[PDB]
């Protein structure tokens, strides 16, 4: 028969704890307040701009998402006049895969590049400015509608919902919905 002890589950508790997160989830601990704040402000789901973020950074790990460029997105130009250049592929019929020096936009922080994100499903691309409307919050009743709607406009791949999906339910991010 069991005997319910405040001092054994603090003991248990302690015992259980872990000291670091994996990279992974300590990638999402580092931006998710962040997420939340932006996404209220552009009425966005913040699972979506997580799973986002994670995804086209590579956990933040790619040469791009990392100090000093802070650009999650792989977004290009520059911001406030700061970029940084680096070899990209591209990819034509007529040439085929080819690298090419490119000028991708240089942020203070992850900060900016998450406010980049949301502007940018938020306002829209300059020829369609409710190009995103399907991953408003006001007009998607779930995240799978968001980012269902994403799905063959913010990148061309077929399975792009899918893996936005595996990731929120994965990490369960709706927490921070």
């Amino acid at each position: 028969e069991p005997v319910f002890s405040l001092e054994q589950n603090r003991d248990d508790a302690m015992a259980a704890l872990a000291s670091t997160p994996t990279f992974q989830q300590t990638f999402i601990n580092s931006i998710s307040t962040q997420a939340m704040d932006l996404c209220k402000k552009y009425n966005l789901y913040p699972s979506v701009m997580i799973a986002q973020a994670a995804l086209e950074s590579n956990w933040g790990r790619s040469e791009l998402g990392k100090a000093p460029n802070y650009n999650l997105f792989g977004i290009k130009g520059s911001y406030n006049g700061k970029s940084v250049t680096m070899k990209t592929w591209e990819y034509s019929d007529s040439k085929g895969w080819y690298q090419i020096n490119a000028n991708f936009a240089k942020y203070p922080s992850h900060k900016e590049s998450l406010e980049d994100n949301a502007k940018k499903l938020r306002n829209g691309p300059s020829w369609d400015s409710s190009y995103y409307k399907g991953a408003w919050r006001e007009n998607a009743k779930t995240y799978k509608d968001a980012t269902a709607w994403l799905q063959g406009r913010y990148a061309t791949d077929n399975t792009y919902a899918s893996k936005l999906n595996t990731l929120i339910s994965s990490y369960n991010l709706t927490q921070y919905d």
